[PDB]
DNA sequence: TTACCTCAGTGCCGGGATGTGGCT
């Protein structure tokens, strides 16, 4: 089903490393993809963690995004 | 406009004076 897979391929455009909408769903615009900052000895942060991505956009997609973003 | 999607002491006080240490 090229249509089902096409709808799934489209979700890739909004995979991100950092989520600009987290505290408030009203924020509108582009995604953010950045490598973790250099480690600071006195601070707990993403600097000590491996690279991972997530997904946010329409409520409807949830299932269709799972093929490539898992 | 709509559909979607989450697990005998003592204590101050004045005042003139003895003596001293640094500069020339």
């Amino acid at each position: 089903d090229e249509g089902h897979i096409t709808n799934c391929l489209h979700t890739v455009r909004w995979l991100h490393t950092h989520n600009l909408k987290y505290p408030d769903a009203r924020v509108s615009g582009e995604r953010l993809i950045i490598n973790a900052p250099p480690l600071i000895p006195g601070v707990i942060s993403s600097a000590g963690l491996p690279m991972r991505m997530g997904w946010a956009h329409d409520s409807s997609d949830i299932n269709l995004a799972k093929l490539f973003g898992t």
